[PDB]
């Protein structure tokens, strides 16, 4: 797709911090670009749409490649359409906006130039947060995480995508995305059924996959940490039900682990670590700091902080593994106990490192879950499991919490703040900003 100017587009600004083994951190200017799905794409030559509802236009779009040529992603109103504002180094999504049309969370990049996404190698290097989820009720999201996204959204490559990373194109992940309306220079229009639920949605011929690493799933009752190998690291186009992930029907037919090596503490045992109110370790009605560390081994560490008080991750026992590392033992352990071959037929950590050892592009995002009303997270998954099976508890949120229309119905003020990011080597993000 190419780009429009009918709506400027300019990306809210975002600071964050380099940090360095020798002690000081310096401030670095960013900003952030919302992913092209949530734009207005319309007719080069007017105000046609090319989208619209769950549709494709059959005249405009009648393949993938004329669709491409006949189509552009113009500009987003980030405050006034998707509720996404910034301040310094702070960054805040709303659940629902309601303007011409309803909007519901959105998916943001941040950039190195208004062209450019940022990259970081975390292999080596800890990413630190501040976050407030006291807002996050069970079935919502406040997502931040790490994908294996080329800088300019895939421009290079795919010459018919003249829109690039200013546009938010380019997007891949662990789930190898099908709902994704341009892959590669392409519109996904070939294939393309409606959801069932979603008036905005559907599933395309054509999924985009990538490593991820989910530094950050979570709402006010549960969070997760977890690494999504691939067998191929970066950006790759997958066909159908090939794909695999959440938008086929198989999702352990394709190249990505769509499932990761998660580590959520509650899952674990540990019930009392992480919730809204005094009786829990970290507080979710208060904003806490969130430490994540990418030794070489290839080993994941993690601790937070809250009110000057630090933890690590809570020990957890599982099988023959013990202790508060995400590493290789940890997973193969929680294969053994919980189930699952998906993480380690994808080549595990070892695999992973593959993908933190090179770019990595920062992404935030908040969402509900239209597939599984996000129970994996917070509920007990799947519902009709009890607690005598091991891992099927996840968070104490009814396996009747998450309805996409009812929470946003019940909670459209809900929201997620993601402030003081810090990036730098292992042991330097808790020195004085600059
Ligand atoms: O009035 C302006 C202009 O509007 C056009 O219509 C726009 C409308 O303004 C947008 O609000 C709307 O945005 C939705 C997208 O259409 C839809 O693709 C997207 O879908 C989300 C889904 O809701 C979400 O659950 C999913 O979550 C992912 C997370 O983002 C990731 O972080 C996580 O890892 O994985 C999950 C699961 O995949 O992401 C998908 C997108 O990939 O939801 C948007 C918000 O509701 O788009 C409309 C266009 O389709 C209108 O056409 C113009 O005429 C009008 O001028
Ligand atoms: O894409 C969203 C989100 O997904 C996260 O991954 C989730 C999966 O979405 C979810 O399906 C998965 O649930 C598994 C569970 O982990 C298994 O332990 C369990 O195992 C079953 C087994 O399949 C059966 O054969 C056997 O009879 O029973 C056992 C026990 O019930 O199967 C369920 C699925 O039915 O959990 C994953 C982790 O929460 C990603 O981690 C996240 O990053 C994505 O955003
Ligand atoms: C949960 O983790 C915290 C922090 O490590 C610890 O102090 C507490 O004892 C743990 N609780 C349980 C039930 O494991
Ligand atoms: C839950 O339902 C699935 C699908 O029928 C089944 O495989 C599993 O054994 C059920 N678990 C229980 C505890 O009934
Ligand atoms: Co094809
Ligand atoms: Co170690």
């Amino acid at each position: 797709q190419s780009a429009c100017t009918l709506q400027s587009e300019t990306h809210p600004p975002l600071t964050w911090q380099k940090c360095s083994s020798g002690g000081t951190c310096t401030q670095q200017t960013g900003s952030v670009v919302i992913d092209a799905n949530w734009r207005w794409t319309h007719a080069t030559n007017s105000s046609t749409n090319c989208y619209d509802g769950n549709t494709w236009s059959s005249t405009l779009c009648p393949d993938n490649e004329t669709c491409a040529k006949n189509c552009c992603l113009d500009g987003a109103a980030y405050a006034s359409t998707y509720g996404v504002t910034t301040s310094g180094n702070s960054l805040s999504i709303d659940f629902v906006t309601q303007s011409a049309q309803k909007n519901v969370g959105a998916r943001l990049y941040l950039m190195a130039s208004d062209t450019t996404y940022q990259e970081f190698t975390l292999l080596g290097n800890e990413f630190s947060f501040d976050v407030d989820v006291s807002q996050l009720p069970c079935g919502l999201n406040g997502a931040l995480y790490f994908v294996s996204m080329d800088a300019d959204g895939g421009v290079s490559k795919y010459p018919t995508n003249t829109a690039g990373a200013k546009y938010g194109t380019g997007y891949c992940d662990s789930q190898c995305p099908r709902d994704l309306k341009f892959i590669n220079g392409q519109a996904n229009v070939e294939g393309w059924e409606p959801s069932s639920n979603n008036a905005n949605t559907g599933i395309g011929g054509h999924g985009s996959c990538c490593s991820q690493m989910d530094i950050w799933e979570a709402n006010s009752i549960s969070e997760a940490l977890t690494p999504h190998p691939c067998t191929t690291v970066g950006q790759e186009i997958c066909e159908g039900d090939g794909c695999g992930g959440t938008y086929s029907d198989n999702r352990y037919g394709g190249t990505c682990d769509p499932d990761g090596c998660d580590w959520n503490p509650y899952r674990l045992g540990n019930t009392s670590f992480y919730g809204p109110g005094s009786s829990f370790t970290l507080d979710t009605t208060k904003k806490l700091t969130v430490v994540t560390q990418f030794e070489t081994s290839g080993a994941i560490n993690r601790y937070y902080v809250q009110n000057g008080v630090t933890f690590q991750q809570p020990n957890a026992e599982l099988g023959s593994y013990s202790g508060n590392e995400l590493n290789d033992d940890y997973c193969t352990a929680e294969e053994a106990e919980f189930g699952g071959s998906s993480f380690s037929d994808k080549g595990g950590l070892t695999q992973f490192k593959k993908a933190t050892s090179g770019g990595m592009v920062l992404v935030m995002s908040l969402w509900d879950d239209y597939y599984a009303n996000m129970l994996w997270l917070d509920s007990t998954y799947p519902t009709n499991e009890t607690s005598s099976t091991p891992g099927a508890v996840r968070g104490s949120c009814s396996t009747s919490s998450g309805v996409p229309a009812q929470v946003e119905s019940q909670s459209p003020n809900a929201k997620v703040t993601f402030s003081n990011i810090k990036f730098g080597p292992i042991g330097s993000t808790g020195n004085p900003s600059g």
